[PDB]
């Protein structure tokens, strides 16, 4: 399986350790819910600049300014 | 955040219930690991034919048989 | 440029005409905001089953 | 709805303001065509290096020289 | 590495055999260029409806009479 | 068509030359197998940090510790 996680950096996060927590976490979910083969699980975390992420028609940067 | 899960169906699954468990599990994981706002977490699960998914150069179809 | 639009179908939407509207709408947006090469714009619309799309931890089907 | 836009930066663009126009425009198009929940609209803009984007078998870094 | 190929079906293609060819093709390409590990190469082929694919602001279905 | 390639950089690579080889390689592959139109082929190569890519539940940074 392939899992793509796209998020916006926040408070110096996520750290390398946190990305690892996500990688292992997401992979374990697939195994627990679908009994998938963890060995073949690929995960990619994309960090999007607050200015390149939009929700509701506004950027995350513009939203955090509130 | 946005999470895209791509997987190959098998054994009549994943059922709609298993899909619900994946959405919940990924969303809770984000909230738990990075204190994300579950309300904004979007998840999309794509199901790929076994003849369309390759690993190591072989199709999942040939790998399962 | 490349634009990927993922949505969950509903009420018989989107029809093939509405998909074309999205393709034209997005393509004209890039040329108007960035003056990008209209002829190099690639758009792909993906229709996601209500049970496969989640928002707030719940599937669109549930919502 | 989710919209991913991948482009190659050019002449200083897109600026944070132009990115907002893309996020706004995209979100308005989804509402005008299918009346989707505007608040649930997620938009991600990825800027690709001109040496990492190909078209017609050639990189954008080269095509811009023609 | 992960490779995603999105295309529009036509005249019955791509066949399961042609999909296999794309998987082996892309996979071998990675090994030859960056000597990447074959076993870790994941390939996903998405087949996009001609009414769902647009180029130059025209759907592939309309761009084919 | 559209081809997205996601890989993790390593040992001074991939260079622009190698990225160009990937663009041409994938493009030729599409032309050879499905006679797809070259001009319409879009390829985007993404370079993922070794800490952002996982396989088997371990980041690539970790996997690369072992030869």
């Amino acid at each position: 399986p392939f899992i793509n996680i796209k998020l916006v950096p926040e408070n110096g996060g996520p750290t390398n350790e946190q990305k690892q927590q996500l990688i292992e976490g997401v992979s374990d979910l697939m195994v627990k819910v679908l009994n998938k083969n963890k060995a073949s699980i690929v995960v990619i975390i994309d960090e999007v600049d607050s200015n390149n992420y939009g929700l509701g028609g506004e950027s995350v940067h513009h939203l955090r300014q509130k």
